């Protein structure tokens, strides 16, 4: 608990790595909510449904 | 093939594995199955051949 930030060299690899994971789920997100938005769009009894 | 089902303390955690490997399979293709029979409804020349 004290010794997680304190070390440069430890994280900046860490910052990069788990920024990286970040960034591919929000691309994913976007993606997969703009499909989403428009078929509730066309047939909203179905996708309310499921 | 006798000893499998025979272990509950050995069985217990793998129902509890492998049951949400499988509702998570069910998840995924109702979300996809969705989609798909949208797409299907507005040009079914594309989803057909493809
Ligand atoms: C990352 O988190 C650490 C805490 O683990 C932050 O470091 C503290 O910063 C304050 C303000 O300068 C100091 O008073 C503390 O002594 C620091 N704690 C330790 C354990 O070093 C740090 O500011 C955060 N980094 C960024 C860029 O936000
Ligand atoms: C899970 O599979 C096991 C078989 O591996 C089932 O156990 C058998 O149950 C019947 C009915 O009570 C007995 O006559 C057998 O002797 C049992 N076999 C063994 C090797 O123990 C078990 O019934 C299945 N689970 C469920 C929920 O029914």
């Amino acid at each position: 608990a004290r010794l997680q930030f304190t070390y440069n060299h430890i994280q900046r690899p860490v910052n990069d790595m788990l920024g990286r994971v970040a960034i591919a789920w929000c691309e994913l997100c976007n993606h997969e909510l703009t499909l989403w938005n428009e078929a509730r769009k066309l047939n909203p009894n179905a996708i309310a449904s499921v």
